[PDB]
């Protein structure tokens, strides 16, 4: 299954996640993107932030040579990172990432957060005090630089993550704008299911495409370790039962059944099988608003030391 991105392209409605934290060697990357596509992945959802464009394109490019998919087959993400956001690093940004990755074009590119930081080499530009580095750039005209993207087919389509409602009407209000955002990649799960975003993204044709949508990997430097686990949920876990699912697989299938495109990460060869059965069982009217009852607005990505940042998602 795919849903129409307002472009015309088509995206796949799920994709599967390939951030691991700098502790897990690369090498892992090639492996699992190769077991996800043979479990029948086919949308990808990279960065440069990830490190691991270069892992993550050699998978494609050995599953290609395999005779397993071809290049049309396969839905390519990647986002720009915010130390980028001047439009005029915006290409060389995206013409980097594709040589890391080996590959012509993407499907998609994202600005990955609005939050603007100190242009440079460095993902995470800090000062004398360890605080990072922000920089002030006008996101309309970094938008404008991803619209030239599109036109040289170096992205098929274009759209962002982490923005708010009036970050997106910034974008949609633009004058001259080219073209709309196909999607806003945002963080979306039972305990943070985003209702009012993503009715405002439904009336304008944005997909909004769930992140940590299974609670997320719970970094503890970027993670309470005392927030509640999204996976030992009793709804969840209950309702798992009455299917005879996990519950990863409600999780998934909730997303999926209103609307969202949904990520999954695991680096777990029999996991990565098993959120592909997302398409084998279907939740109940009932079971959707007993799911809908779990929001607590609880951010995982909450970004506490970046609250400041005036383009702070969550303000
Ligand atoms: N745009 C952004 O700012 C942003 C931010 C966050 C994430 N993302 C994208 O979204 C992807 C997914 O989000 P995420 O990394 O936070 O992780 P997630 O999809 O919420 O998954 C969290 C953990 O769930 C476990 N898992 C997966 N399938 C499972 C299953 N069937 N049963 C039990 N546990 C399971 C995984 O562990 P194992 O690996 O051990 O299986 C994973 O570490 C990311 O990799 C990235 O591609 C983007
Ligand atoms: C206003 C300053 O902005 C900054 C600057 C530097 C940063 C961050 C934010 C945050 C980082 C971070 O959250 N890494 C963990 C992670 C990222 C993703 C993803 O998929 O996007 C996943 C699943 O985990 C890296 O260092």
């Amino acid at each position: 299954q795919c849903v129409k991105l307002n472009d015309g392209h088509f995206m796949p409605v799920l994709g599967f996640g390939t951030y691991a934290p700098p502790e897990v060697p690369r090498s892992k990357a090639l492996e699992v993107t190769k077991l996800a596509i043979e479990a029948g992945f086919r949308h990808i959802d990279s960065a440069h932030l990830y490190n691991n464009e270069e892992q993550v394109g050699l998978a494609i490019r050995s599953k290609i040579a395999d005779g397993s998919v071809k290049r049309e087959d396969i839905f390519y993400t990647s986002k720009l990172w915010s130390t980028f956001h001047r439009p005029e690093l915006v290409r060389p940004a995206l013409e980097n990432s594709l040589k890391k990755a080996q590959l012509d074009y993407v499907d998609l590119y994202l600005i990955h957060s609005p939050m603007s930081l100190k242009p440079g080499e460095e993902l995470s530009p800090t000062d004398e005090n360890g605080k990072v580095i922000f920089d002030i750039v006008d996101l309309c005209t970094t938008w404008e630089a991803m619209e030239k993207c599109k036109d040289a087919g170096l992205a098929k389509s274009i759209g962002v993550s982490n923005f708010n409602r009036r970050q997106l009407e910034m974008i949609l209000n633009k004058p001259g704008l080219k073209y709309k955002p196909v999607c806003n990649q945002v963080e979306c799960h039972p305990y943070f299911n985003r209702s009012k975003l993503l009715d405002f993204c439904k009336s304008k044709d944005i997909v909004l495409v769930a992140y940590s949508a299974l609670g997320s990997q719970r970094d503890k430097r970027w993670v309470d370790p005392n927030s509640p686990v999204l996976l030992e949920d009793p709804v969840l876990c209950a309702l798992a039962k009455k299917h005879k699912r996990t519950p990863a697989l409600i999780a998934l299938r909730y997303q999926l059944q209103r609307g969202v495109v949904v990520l999954a990460k695991s680096y777990n060869e029999q996991r990565i099988r098993q959120n592909v059965q997302v398409f084998e069982f279907q939740l109940t009217a009932e079971d959707m608003k007993a799911i809908d009852g779990l929001d607590r607005n609880l951010h995982y990505f909450n970004s506490d030391s970046f609250a400041s940042h005036p383009n702070y998602p969550y303000s």
